[PDB]
């Protein structure tokens, strides 16, 4: 079940930039305070080693294509 | 939309206590690379507010209930 443009959003807050992250946000059109609080979010995910970040992209890939998401 | 396996995840990792979401990973039999790196993602959004927590936790609603996805 890969929304595709949420996939979007998921992978710039693991992998992208704080500003790559930042846009994947305004198409949805966030709010002031949803917007403080992705980019605090991104923060505190970006403080984990790069490996780590990854693995919990093999993580999420691993349940949203899982037979039990299609 | 959203795959509710994964909102149920999402769920305990923004909202529940550290067991509840660990419980939720291993029902997909994550190996433990994936699983710990899972972990680790749970231990420093535990460092974020509860209305911060809340605020994710909307913005997430609100991008799956999109148009653009939904």
């Amino acid at each position: 079940g890969i929304c595709p443009r949420f996939a979007h959003v998921i992978e710039n807050l693991l992998l992208g930039t704080p500003s790559s992250y930042e846009t994947s946000l305004k198409e949805f059109e966030p709010d002031d305070t949803m917007k403080d609080a992705g980019m605090q979010m991104k923060k505190v995910l970006d403080s984990l080693p790069q490996t780590t970040r990854e693995n919990i992209m093999k993580l999420t890939e691993k349940i949203v294509k899982s037979p039990l998401c299609m």
